[PDB]
Order: C-alpha cells, then structure tokens, then sequence
C-alpha cells in the first residue's frame, strides 16, 4: 500500500485520515505501537516532535495530524475547487482541531470535574459550524463547496466523538444531524465505520469517552 | 484602498507573524483595532465565527484563524513550497509552531508565576527540532524548507523573536536558530517593519506579560 499509518492502539487524531482514506478507496497499513513500545523510547526520540502519529507516503515521511490531513486533501484533490475555497476549508480544520483540542484537554486532564462544564459549554461550540452548512447549499452537500474535502473527514469525526460524549449534542442542530447521517452512509465509509477496525479501537488512549 | 484589512486587538500576539508576512512581501493593508471595552460590548464577537479573533478581509473573503490566514496568504502571495511535497514540510513546521505557540500562550496568560522556570527548562527539547530541520536543509542556511521564504517562516521567526524576549540567550544553544532569527530579521522590508512604530508600540500580548 502506498500509505502507512503509525500510531498507538486508538482512534484519537488518526480517526479522520483513516476515514479519509477509506472513504477514497485508498489502501494503508496500519504499524500499531504498544504503550511498552512507546515507553522504551527509541521510536519517540526519533520522531520530529516526539509524538505520532506518522505517516509514510512512498519516500515521505510526515509528522502532525493536520499535516497528513491537508497532505492527502491537496494530493488526492480534497481541498476545495480554488484557492478562496481552500481558505474556507483551512478555517474549517482550524475551528475543528480548536474543538478537539479542548475535547482532549477534557478528556485526558479533567475529564471527573471538568465534564459537567464542557457539556454545558458544547452547544456554543457546534453552532458555527451548523451556521456555515447553513450558509453552503442549504447544507445540503459538504462543510465547503459541493465536494468533500479533508475538513468534512475531520468534522464528522468531531461530531461523532461528541455524541459518545454528550448523547443528544446535535438534536438541535437539524443541518449537522442530517450531515453525519449523509456523510456515515456514503458506501465505503459506512462500510469503515462498521469494521472492527474501527468498532474495536477506542476512542482515546485512557479508556474515558 | 488596500485589499487587505485585519482585526485585531491592539497587541502583536498572534497578528505578529502574518503582519510580517505582508510588510516583508510589499502588501498593503488596514489594520482595524479593536478596543477591550468594544470587545467586552458582545456585538462584534458574537459576529465573530469563533467568537475569536484575528478578523481579515481580502475583498469579500472574510477568514478567521490565524493559520487559515496564514495559509491564505502563503496560496496567493507563492509561499508555499515549490511543489506538493514542500508543501507538506511548509505545513509541518507551521503545525509545530502553533503547538509551541499554544503551549506559549498557556504559560502567558494562566501560569506565568508558577510555570515560568518549568517553561524555561522545557523550551531547549521544544526548540530543538527546528533547529534540526534547519540543519536538514542546506545547511541551515537558506529558509526552514526548500530554497524560498513561506509563511511558516514568518511564523517561526516570531516564535523566536517572542522567546528570546521571554528567556533571553535561548537561542545560545541553537546555531542555526539564532544566524535563521539574524538573517530573516535584515530582510529590508522586514527590518523596516519591525523597526517602525506600528510593530514596536504594540505589546507582545494582551496582559502585560512577556
Ligand atoms: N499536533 C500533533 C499532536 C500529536 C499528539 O498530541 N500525540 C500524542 C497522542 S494524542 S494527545 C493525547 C494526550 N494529550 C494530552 O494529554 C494533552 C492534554 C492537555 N490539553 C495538555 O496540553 O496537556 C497525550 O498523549 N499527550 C502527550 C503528553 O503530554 O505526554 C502522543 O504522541 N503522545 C505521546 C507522547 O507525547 O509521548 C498532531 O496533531 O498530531
Ligand atoms: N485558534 C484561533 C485562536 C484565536 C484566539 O485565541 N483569539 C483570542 C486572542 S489570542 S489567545 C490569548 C488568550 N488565551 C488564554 O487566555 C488561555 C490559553 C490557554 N491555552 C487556554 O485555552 O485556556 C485568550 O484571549 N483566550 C480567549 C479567552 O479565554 O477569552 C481572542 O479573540 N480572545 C477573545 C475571546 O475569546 O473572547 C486562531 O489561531 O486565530
Ligand atoms: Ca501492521
Ligand atoms: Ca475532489
Ligand atoms: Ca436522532
Ligand atoms: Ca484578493
Ligand atoms: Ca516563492
């Protein structure tokens, strides 16, 4: 396979690149890393910025999720029509990697005290991005334009981890709930999201949701 | 009129790399500023997509997020690598930058008395791989990816410039960091700038410290 994936034995920032290349057709492989692994040291101290995930692409070696996300939208034409809709698509990605930063400060620092605040904070948080479906085709096709691009992979991806979070999050929101809807069923997605590839890992690392 | 108009409270902060950007390639543009007490009236941030700024205009694109203007900048003014593959590196190194940049603004506006010795300690293995890059690309001698200036260049260099002030001598340890901060910042059109009132009479950051 041209791609390979490295990463510990979750879905975390590798989620939305896998359904990426799922979704495209594309083939990977997967190089899972142990928490012992990790912990020995060798693997870590040798990447860019001490962490993973990493990505092979033939020759190229890249680190940073978004990095790999914004690498596979321009190689596989997942960036918008132009350059004004690139631009969109990026503030998108930005917005989401916001989001799920705070999701993973919650999660991995204060997760028991902080959670109730989060929740009630969280509708705050997804109304932009119900206001820019809104605002493209009714919401009826994609976050930016009308074909998919990097930036829906990750949104979905967002979207679903805060429905395991706060079950309900998008019933107010009837141009998201329709979104994941479409987007889950599109084949080889559906498909994915179905897999004990996908299914069996969790969704981060210290086993809170 | 320019075609280029940013929104920003009346500090550098994360306007500062973008700013360079423009002034080092030429462009024009309008800076509005926004007041504490404007902000703190609601109207303007609930205008806000984010609720956040930096604001910025070209034409009748409206974008937020400093790096999405960034980015947008480096698509249309060709600092963006040479080809898809540069592209990909120019992207890595911003995306480092940021992470640094978060970790930056944390200390400077919750931590700064506690967690000032502790940053310090850090900043060396958090600096380290960018020198390593340099080191990686000719030398150290040119720019932080290929052979031509890109946005993420802006951006290191203001990280560093914003280090420097916060931990002076830091960049003692790191050869290729500290010629890369000397030579991008006698660029003419950049030393102009950052010489000039406009860069030198704002704050680094919101709260006074730095
Ligand atoms: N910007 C990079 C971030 C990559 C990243 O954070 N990788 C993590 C896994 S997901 S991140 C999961 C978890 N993150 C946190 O705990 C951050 C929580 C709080 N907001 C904070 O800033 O400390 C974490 O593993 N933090 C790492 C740490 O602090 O030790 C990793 O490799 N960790 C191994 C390591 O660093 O040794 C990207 O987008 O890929
Ligand atoms: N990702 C966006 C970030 C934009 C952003 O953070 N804008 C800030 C100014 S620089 S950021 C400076 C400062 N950061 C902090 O106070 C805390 C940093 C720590 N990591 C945390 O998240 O708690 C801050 O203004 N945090 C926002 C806040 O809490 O009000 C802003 O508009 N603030 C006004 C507002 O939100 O109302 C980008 O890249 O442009
Ligand atoms: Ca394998
Ligand atoms: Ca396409
Ligand atoms: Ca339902
Ligand atoms: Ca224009
Ligand atoms: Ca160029």
């Amino acid at each position: 396979p041209p791609y390979t994936v490295v990463y510990f034995p979750v879905r975390g920032r590798c989620a939305a690149l896998r359904m990426l290349l799922a979704d495209q057709g594309q083939s990977w492989k997967e190089e899972v890393v142990t928490v012992e692994t990790w912990q020995e040291g060798s693997l870590k101290a040798s990447c860019l910025y001490g962490q993973l995930p990493k990505f092979q692409d033939g020759d190229l070696t890249l680190y940073q999720s978004n990095t790999i996300l914004r690498h596979l939208g321009r190689t596989l034409g997942l960036y918008g029509k132009d350059q004004q809709e690139a631009a969109l698509v990026d503030m998108v990605n930005d917005g989401v990697e916001d989001l799920r930063c705070k999701y993973i400060s919650l999660i991995y620092t204060n997760y028991e005290a902080g959670k109730d605040d989060y929740v009630k904070a969280l509708p705050g948080q997804l109304k932009p991005f119900e206001t820019l479906l809104s605002q493209n085709q009714g919401g009826k096709t994609f976050i930016v334009g009308d074909q998919i691009s990097f930036a829906d992979y990750n949104l979905l991806d967002l979207l679903l981890i805060h429905e395991v979070l706060a079950p309900g999050c998008l019933d107010a929101f009837p141009l998201l709930s329709a979104y994941v809807g479409r987007l889950s069923a599109r084949p080889k997605l559906k498909a994915f999201l179905a897999s004990p590839e996908y299914v069996n890992l969790p969704i981060n690392g210290n086993g809170k949701q």
